[PDB]
C-alpha cells in the first residue's frame, strides 16, 4: 500500500533518476522497475524474461533489487533492450548484462553507439550529452524485427525522433481473467540540441525525426510507457489516479512532440533575418 505515484512525488527531473522507486506492476506479465525518474521495463515468462533500460550509469543494482523484490530471478532475464542511446537510460547497460548474463538486442542504428559509448555524430545533443559504458550488441535489429523468449514476442521499431537511435517497443499483455493489451513502450520523442545545432541544416535527421513520429503515431497502443515516466503520466495511470488504458495515448504523444518539433523549426526561421 505505497503507490509509485505518492512515493515519487515531485522527482520527475533529475533528482529522480537515480532515485529508488518501489516496483510496480504494469500489466500482466510486465513490471515497472525503474527509479523514480528513469523507467526500466521488465517482461516476465516462464522461459526467461526480457528487460528493457537501466537507468543511469549507477542505477543498475537499484533495479537489480526491483526485480527480485517482485519474486523473479535477474539470471531469468535473457535479454537486455534499450529505449535509446542516452547515459540516462543505457548508462548501466553494462554492468547490468554482467550481473544477469542476458543478451544485447538494438537497432542497426543504435549500434554504433552502444557498442562505443560515445553518442552519435548525427546526434543533435552531442558533444553536450556524456558517454557510458560500452557494450557488444549480440543480436543487430532491423525495423519490425521481433526479440523472442520463448512464447514472449517483443516487436521494435526504428522511431529516430529523440535520436538517431530511438527504438520503440511493443507486444501484448493479458491479466489474470484473459484481457489482452498491446503495450507500447514509446521512445522519448524530444526534438532537443546542443545550442549551436540547428535542424534546419541536417535534413537527414529532420527526415528520419518525421519517420519516427509517424511510426510513434501508429503502433499498437492500449497501455503507453515511457522511459521517462511522467512523459506519458506514467505513476498516476498506476496508482489509479488515472486511466492505465487509452488507446489513443502513442498517437496524442506523437502529436505533441510533432507540435513541439514544428514550433523549433519555426525558431530556426525567424532567426533567418
Ligand atoms: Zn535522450
Ligand atoms: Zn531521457
Amino acid at each position: 500500500p505505497t503507490t509509485l505515484a505518492t512515493a515519487c512525488k515531485g522527482l520527475d527531473g533529475r533528482e529522480g533518476w537515480s532515485h529508488p522507486a518501489p516496483p510496480a506492476h504494469i500489466y500482466g506479465n510486465t513490471w515497472y522497475v525503474g527509479t523514480c525518474g528513469i523507467a526500466s521495463i521488465l517482461v516476465t515468462s516462464d522461459d526467461g524474461h526480457v528487460l528493457i533500460d537501466s537507468g543511469p550509469a549507477d542505477a543498475a543494482p537499484l533495479v537489480l533489487a526491483n526485480i527480485r523484490k517482485l519474486g523473479f530471478d535477474p539470471a531469468d532475464v535473457r535479454w537486455i533492450l534499450t529505449s535509446h542511446e542516452h547515459h540516462d537510460h543505457a548508462g548501466s547497460i553494462a554492468e547490468l548484462q554482467k550481473a544477469t548474463g542476458a543478451q544485447i538486442a538494438a537497432v542497426a542504428s543504435a549500434r554504433q553507439v552502444l557498442e562505443s559509448g560515445k553518442p552519435s555524430a548525427d546526434d543533435p545533443q552531442s558533444g553536450l550529452i556524456e558517454g557510458f559504458p560500452p557494450v557488444h550488441v549480440a543480436r543487430v535489429l532491423v525495423d519490425g524485427d521481433s526479440v523472442t523468449l520463448g512464447r514472449l514476442a517483443l516487436t521494435v521499431r526504428e522511431t529516430p525522433a529523440h535520436s538517431p537511435g530511438s527504438a520503440s517497443w511493443t507486444w501484448q499483455a493479458c491479466d489474470e481473467a484473459f484481457t489482452c493489451r498491446m503495450i507500447a513502450y514509446a521512445d522519448s520523442a524530444t526534438t532537443i540540441s546542443a545550442d549551436d545545432y540547428r535542424f534546419s541544416d541536417h535534413p537527414d535527421r529532420i527526415a528520419r525525426i518525421r519517420t519516427g513520429l509517424s511510426r510513434i503515431a501508429q503502433l499498437p497502443c492500449d497501455i503507453l510507457v515511457t522511459p521517462h515516466p511522467s512523459a506519458s503520466n506514467l505513476f498516476d495511470r498506476l496508482s489509479g489516479k488515472a486511466p492505465l488504458v487509452n488507446a489513443q495515448a502513442c498517437a496524442a504523444y506523437s502529436q505533441a512532440a510533432g507540435s513541439y518539433f514544428a514550433k523549433r523549426l519555426a525558431e530556426e526561421a525567424g532567426e533567418a533575418a
